[PDB]
């Protein structure tokens, strides 16, 4: 399973790669937003990390209507080959997802929140969808269950399109994802710092330490 | 999975092709004879949508005996290397599928309520059987058991008649076909509009325009 | 299991009662402004609809907010004791019902959409929650697993609220409502007509009727 | 589990009656045309079954409107008090149903073929509802499915009405009736007589029976 | 679950009965006839086995004809208020049977191997049934699952009935017959003696001796 | 199910008690010294809470010691008969509860994360045990697993002990509980809010809302 | 669920009796013969056992034979009214259990290692049977898997013996046996003070008293 | 299954290895120090069973900062190439192995307690990943589980690295182990002698050896 930052924070992503965990990045105009203030312009802020990541990074294109969705594509397209055109599930996405996947750009297909919406993206060539498991969790119904039915259909027609699990709020949606077989998950940074730790790789790290000093008085392991 | 539309309509026909995602149509006497009116014959619907769609584009038979489905179905194939004949589950059925499949002229078998009777058409080498789902619903028991039931038994024997599924009401009949793993499901317009649609999305695109417009004021994404 | 009928087509409702399977009604505002056209008032619809129908008959208020709800779900009630005034899942919505539950006017809380909201609405005091399953089917999601869900928790409470199963669109819904143990279903006209028929109960009759002839051909049972 | 007979024939079911375990009879005017033959009439016919049998005799009227149905019912009532009338699933037969079973006059509804249909029988007051098990196998579906559903259907509502399985055709129908726990199965006669029959049974006798013959000669049990 | 012992061995039940874990016991011709040998009379046995045992002993009738059958229950009846008449499953023999309940003579039906053959017993008013497990065994058929089905079928109508398990051939027929909750089980004596055993018991007391020694040589416990 | 908001912040107390959705309230120090900034004084918010809530108010000792614990207990109580006294699960934890219980005072036993220990907690008296299912998240555990195991070790022992969910984060934390059965929740504000909410619910009234107009210009419903 | 200690250290049974968490206290002769060295004597081990613990104290007899095993049971009943007799599961420990029962004096049979030993214990009338866990884990075998079986042979018969887990070794054996239903556990002294301790419980805690000292300095809680 | 000895006592490795059944060794500090007493220095320890043991030796490093872990890492490989570097689940742990795992040096990350962490110690490229199911088992969580799911996303995503359990406490933990399909155990050394017997194996073998005395008082086998 792939593992991407959800972030449009510099910093964030960062330390994120330099723990070696991060496979790549997503975005969304709110991402970039939040970021975007203070003189910072989105523009820098995109190439920025197209610069410093090496896998995958998601962008959004903003245009509503199929021409501007082509036309916006092939700019961040222009970017580097990292980047993936993340286009949203309406009748004009999927018609730029087709344009765009026959001129092998890659698209990920986002605010899906049903099984058969990841099936039409898949449908159109796109390369990653990704389905918003914590906005169904809010109405009150466990996002995770359509995770599992998209594996499901993916498999049953050996699609090719990752099933890319978005809007992580917490490491049950990871753990979840994984056991059901996703291909991505993206997750905000808080999330992703939380994936390594627990109480008792703490616990057991301190007590070996002290365990250690009864044998090597400064701590260090001389071979 | 692949999506048919299951109308005679031209607009809709023309509207659902122009929008990617619909692989063929499906036709029956009954909506043909509907679009059969103030003018318009059956003739130049039927080439009318041929030309249309590149797909796979099924036309009943009218003839109840075996030698007229047989003549009927050369014709109905002189239309166009897309027509697929398509004959009713009866003992004059079984055989003129059974005679066209020897003259590589595809067939799809319809009025099918049971697992049985799909297997009888598949031995019969038919390229497609149609179960109807919508009108089991209609007398009380659930149509998409049975397309559960024709996918095990195909499976079982690695039959290559495809399922299509019909008589589709809803779209739940098209997402459980999709995990069931059923080959084709054809749709009526209204249907197939509405499995792009989710309010999630809806909301979703709304706000993140708006969080865009703090950072671009008309809108646009310049890169 | 009641079974309501749920429209405001007083031709269809004095159709049902005649058939003596129609246990109460349930409209809406749509459905009351389908029939109040080319003279025909809605004050005079309802009025009409609640002499007609001895069981339970829903009308729904217009108002949004608490006030207006309370002083129109009054008007209602007053209109006749089998009256259940249907409010909406909404802030305002489950402060009437608590207060109209205290003054042992019936309610009957509409556009539930999840098990927790019927959860609310049953710790407001409603007499009848109404989960909408064919409009959750519209957006992609097994409307009937919403129902199953409640059943357990009211189970689980104990909870009087009734079960009133919404949005009902084909028999199977019907079914499903029965086999969970939902309390009632409102059904639409055309569903309510199907639910007594099998085409192997009129094949059965006509065969009954051949054999009769046999020994007595007149058709009558002479004891 | 009560086990009635399905016939009219007179001489099974007084064999069976001699045999302790048949609990009443179920007749349909197919079963008794056949046996009024050679100057036999259906009048004596249905009066010698009555008198011979203790338990509920359901016997079926033949009129198809309401107030045929409720004069021959009548009638039929009048023969004996452990007569029963059976009633189609039809409109005039549910309201046929009502009025008798307000008159305390017991009813039979038949010809049901699902679960919705015996649920609306029960609704007008039935005090058997008969679902057609061996005629839903000769159309492709399990019969015994619906037998399943009704019984948690009935389950569910505490309801009164008995569920009388009827159309059956082998020992495993009424296994699976036994195991649902169905009422009451009404059988043939060649069905009832297997039903006490195993082949382990005939063989252990025939071993016992020869290992006696070493202590006793003449097969006697002095005690 | 009451524990019967099955044979007609004095030295077995007297053995087993000295446990305190035996609670009646099952004989058969072929049982009885084996140790009616050497001058040992059948009639003998018997009694001697009714005088040893407190509770149910079964003794099983060896005409075939009802009224044989009811006149030999009688004097078996006479032998002893804690003698049940074993009756095998016939025609006769339910016809027996209920004339025996009637007379408040207590009834075993034997050589039954299906659990319909196991509902009619139980509909005739029998006191226990017998399915033979060992014997469905012995013809590729587990037969422990024809006791799960009684299990259920007697649970569905409240049946009075008991479940005896015969024809016991090992250990897990007993543990499974408890699981499912059979009424009792006849077994025997080289199961029954086995029943206590286990190689972590005796391994278990010998450590428990050994630790003693440690504190009091003498082997004792002084309080 | 019982649904508490956890919170001390009197504003989001005074609105959530006016839905009429709120049962009670949970404090714990870390949401006490949230609110007590600027002036306002810990002491000061207790009180407040204990008068303007009706039911449950949980409050937390400091104390970490068992006489320390007893006695702030003891004052909590005295506070007001709605007070109940939330305590930690160790050692000292476990005796005060079993004191405090004898004393008759409502207690709360928090900070459990396994069933085990909520179980000890029952043992000890406690009126409500609170299991942490966020916290468990974050260490990548399911935290719902847990709270169903103690349902069925509650159910298997007749426990008293209510299961008042905590560390909620998210609405299927909520809808998970209801399901299992739990008897309380305490939800964060945010979260409260959320459970009344969704996209259907506020589609359906705008277009209620908008079908209306056509029957009544101003939107009233005059009876 | 009730838990015993199972040690004849008198330390640990004052700790954990002061704990408040212990019902009572299993020993055998190993437990005890651990004790008995250094000049302390088995009968005052015992008696100061007894003293400490007003639950069940179950006190092993060491005698094979059944008369010394009842005159054993006979002094260690006159030590005190809480005295439990420990007797092995072997012939004549069921005939002592049978004659003890009788007398009136509580039992607790041991070295049980499959479901049908614990029903033979049961059918003696024992007050206790004691399946040991860790024993069949050492052989290979899930001995968790007999408790559930035990448990489900209980609850069919209505058996009042309780069921009392021994050989204890994890906290897990603890868990399973509550889910399970168990009525009591018997653990080591190392395994019940693990019962209490979390390690996300101590973080908690020191999380809060950290967060309280920002509004108390002398950390303490003054209403 | 590969099945290594978790210890660093020399005398045991050398038994389990003359046995034969010994695939390998995993140590750690605590281990380690446990043995390096009364003169014995840690380096000669480790290099010893490098020696002895020709599978895999588990070897931990014990600074926590990248750089003193791969500094000591590759001393630990330089010992031999039968060393693997056990090195914890930690931010610099991960990066560690990364770098390592780059250096084809042979990696074991440990105090891993949830399967997201085992999936993330293989995303760095680890060889073994080490979850602990005992202290799991200690804190009240089955730690077979995260077994269970660590395989089922290594088989998900075709993952290399093994699952090597660890924290081993009882033969149960092997059981279930190979039940799942980890690739190693890790036990202790009184785990390892108990897994190759049984008391029916003991039992047995006595029998044999007396049934052989028979015919052959020397008791060879002469052929
Ligand atoms: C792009 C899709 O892969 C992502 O940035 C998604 O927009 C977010 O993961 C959605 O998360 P929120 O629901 O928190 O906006
Ligand atoms: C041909 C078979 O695929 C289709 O046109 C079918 O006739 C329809 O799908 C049947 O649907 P209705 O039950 O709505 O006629
Ligand atoms: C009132 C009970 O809430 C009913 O009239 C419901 O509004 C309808 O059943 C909703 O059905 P539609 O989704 O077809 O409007
Ligand atoms: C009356 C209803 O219980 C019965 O006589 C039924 O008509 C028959 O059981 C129907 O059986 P067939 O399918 O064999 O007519
Ligand atoms: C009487 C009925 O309970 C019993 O004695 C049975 O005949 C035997 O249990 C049958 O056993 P076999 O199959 O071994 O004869
Ligand atoms: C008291 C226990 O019922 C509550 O206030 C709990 O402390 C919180 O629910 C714990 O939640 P957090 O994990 O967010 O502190
Ligand atoms: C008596 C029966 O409850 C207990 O003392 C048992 O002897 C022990 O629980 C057995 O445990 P070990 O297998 O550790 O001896
Ligand atoms: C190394 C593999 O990670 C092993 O030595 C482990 O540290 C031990 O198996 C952990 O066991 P304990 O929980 O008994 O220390």
């Amino acid at each position: 399973m792939k593992i991407f930052l959800d972030t449009a924070n510099i910093d964030e992503i960062r330390t994120g790669v330099n723990w070696g965990i991060v496979d790549g990045v997503t975005t969304n105009p709110a991402l970039i937003s939040k970021e975007a203030v203070n003189g910072k312009k989105y523009g820098d802020i995109i190439r920025e990390i197209l610069k410093i990541v090496d896998g995958p990074v998601s962008v959004e294109v903003v245009s509503t209507k199929y021409e501007g969705m082509v036309e916006e594509a092939r700019k961040i397209h222009g970017l580097g080959d990292n980047a993936v055109v993340k286009i949203p599930m309406t009748e004009d996405g999927l018609r730029a997802i087709k344009t765009l996947s026959s001129e092998h750009i890659n698209t990920n297909c986002t605010l899906v929140f049903n099984p058969i919406q990841a099936l039409l993206a898949a449908k159109a060539g796109v390369t990653y969808v990704s389905p918003f498991v914590g906005r169904l969790d809010d109405i009150g119904e466990d996002g995770m269950q359509i995770i599992d039915m998209i594996r499901t259909i993916f498999n049953n027609y050996i699609i090719k399109t990752q099933i890319l699990v978005a809007s992580i709020r917490n490491p049950i949606h990871v753990l979840r994802s994984a056991v059901i077989g996703a291909d991505v998950v993206t997750v905000p940074f808080n999330v992703l710092k939380s994936l390594m730790k627990h109480p008792k790789t703490d616990e057991g790290l301190a007590k070996f330490l002290e365990d250690w000093k009864k044998v090597s008085p400064d701590g260090k392991l001389i071979l």
